[PDB]
């Protein structure tokens, strides 16, 4: 996250880290067994961590639980990033609590001019690197579809949104692939692509998860 401001420990409850021996994205706890991430964090080898704050030092709040099952959305492309989700099944469910909890799926799509909440532990420098050990928290409205196809000419599909700030300074960037974008206590947005970090005229796009729901739940109803 470029531009924002350190979360707060344990006050993104739904937030998880995504570990194959180091953090490599971000996800969304949707129920005790299951998290939503980004198609483009699938590999093998995932352990689920939830309860994080500082991801390089345990302070009693983690629960690490390895997948059982990842599950690609059947008609995710990876060079357009259309369709750009994944589920993943926990080995045990997650004991629940205020610090570990999960996020609502949309019952209705969000409109531009929404306000979100997008988080993660992702480059935090729009010009080179540098890597938080906290998790980062940006708030940021959607923006509307004609203003994200202008900023990416040929590449928007009706699942996905832009969501951030024109201006730039103020984006998602490495790192914070997969994780939540939730808006009104509904988990609207996966963080899924852009073209470098915080630049003018190239806000974030985000999977729109109010599409995804009927194959989430079916999904989770039937493994
Ligand atoms: O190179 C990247 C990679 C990402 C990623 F990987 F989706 F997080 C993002 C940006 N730029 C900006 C929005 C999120
Ligand atoms: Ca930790």
């Amino acid at each position: 996250i470029v531009g924002g401001y350190t979360c707060g420990a344990n006050t993104v409850p739904y937030q998880v880290s995504l570990n194959s021996g180091y953090h490599f994205c971000g996800g969304s706890l949707i129920n005790s067994q299951w998290v939503v991430s980004a198609a483009h964090c699938y590999k093998s080898g995932i352990q689920v961590r939830l309860g994080e704050d500082n991801i390089n030092v345990v302070e009693g709040n983690e629960q690490f639980i390895s997948a059982s099952k990842s599950i690609v959305h059947p008609s995710y492309n990876s060079n357009t990033l259309n369709n750009d989700i994944m589920l993943i099944k926990l080995k045990s469910a997650a004991s629940l609590n205020s610090r570990v909890a999960s996020i609502s799926l949309p019952t209705s799509c969000a409109s531009a001019g929404t306000q979100c909440l997008i988080s993660g532990w992702g480059n935090t420098k729009s010009s080179g690197t540098s890597y938080p050990d906290v998790l980062k928290c940006l708030k940021a409205p959607i923006l509307s579809d004609s203003s994200c196809k202008s900023a990416y000419p040929g590449q928007i599909t009706s699942n996905m949104f832009c969501a951030g700030y024109l201006e730039g300074g103020k984006d998602s960037c490495q790192g914070d692939s997969g994780g939540p974008v939730v808006c009104s206590g509904k988990l609207q947005g996966i963080v899924s692509w852009g073209s470098g970090c915080a630049q003018k005229n190239k806000p974030g796009v985000y999977t729109k998860v109010c599409n995804y729901v009927s194959w989430i739940k079916q999904t989770i109803a039937s493994n």
